[PDB]
């Protein structure tokens, strides 16, 4: 994001994408997945961070 933000801002503080990432609709900032406690199949469309929730 602006200000060099890092736009992969994961928990598990990996930078590497992996086959599953999903972008926060607050911070827009993507995480991984499975870091976020989801699947392919549940992350919801309004999905929220562990930062922004
Ligand atoms: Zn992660
Ligand atoms: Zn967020």
């Amino acid at each position: 994001g602006p200000l060099g933000s890092e736009v992969v801002r994961c928990i598990c503080e990996v930078q590497e994408e992996n086959d599953f990432m999903i972008q926060c609709e607050e911070c827009q900032s993507w995480q991984h997945g499975v870091c976020m406690g989801l699947l392919e199949e549940n992350v919801p469309e309004k999905y929220t961070c562990y930062v922004c929730q």
